[PDB]
C-alpha cells in the first residue's frame, strides 16, 4: 500500500499523539492502510 502509507503521513498527525483528535478521515483509512489498527500503539509492527 505504496499509496496507502502515504495518508499515514497525512494523517501521521494523529499517531503524532494517538487518533482520538482527528481519527476522522484514517477512521476508515487507518483501516486499510494499517490492520493493527494500532497506529499510536504501533503493538503489532
Amino acid at each position: 500500500g505504496s499509496i496507502d502509507r502515504l495518508i499515514d503521513r497525512i494523517t501521521e498527525r494523529a499517531e503524532d499523539s494517538g487518533n482520538e483528535s482527528e481519527g476522522d478521515q484514517e477512521e476508515l483509512s487507518a483501516l486499510v492502510e494499517r490492520g493493527h489498527l494500532a497506529p499510536w500503539d504501533v503493538d503489532d509492527l
